[PDB]
């Protein structure tokens, strides 16, 4: 049986998984596909890994998610160049994660909840 953070967290995982439609954060980068990623990027994320925590029921807050979700577009903004189609949507999907897990959403979200 889900938890409520797994409910939240789920929640805000599949609306993000919706900017993304071609997966690109679906699942990690590599260093056989993305020379250098692993000297360049210390702590690799996607959303794959994401959900993992999720179901295995690891994260402690909402805090730490957004946490993790910014640092899987930082980690995209670092590695590729401002030209790319990598760079460009995780400034998108950054921009749009934020809105969608505002502080006043959060709170409409968890008064309904229980
Ligand atoms: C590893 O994530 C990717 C997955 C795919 C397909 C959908 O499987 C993909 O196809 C063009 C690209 C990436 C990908 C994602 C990224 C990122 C997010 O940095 N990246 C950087 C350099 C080269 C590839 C990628």
């Amino acid at each position: 049986e889900s938890t409520p953070i797994q409910q939240l967290l789920e929640h805000f995982l599949r609306q993000l998984q919706r900017k993304d439609p071609h997966g690109f954060f679906a699942f990690p980068v590599t260093d056989a596909i993305a020379p250098g990623y692993s000297m360049i990027i210390k702590h690799p994320m996607d959303f794959g890994t994401m959900k993992d925590k999720i179901v295995a029921n690891e994260y402690k807050s909402v805090t730490e998610f957004k946490a993790d979700f910014k640092l899987m577009c930082d980690n995209a903004m670092t590695y590729n160049r401002p030209d790319t189609v990598y760079y460009k949507l995780a400034k998108k999907i950054l921009h749009a994660g934020f809105k969608m897990m505002s502080k006043e959403r959060l709170l409409a979200l968890k008064r309904s909840m229980s």
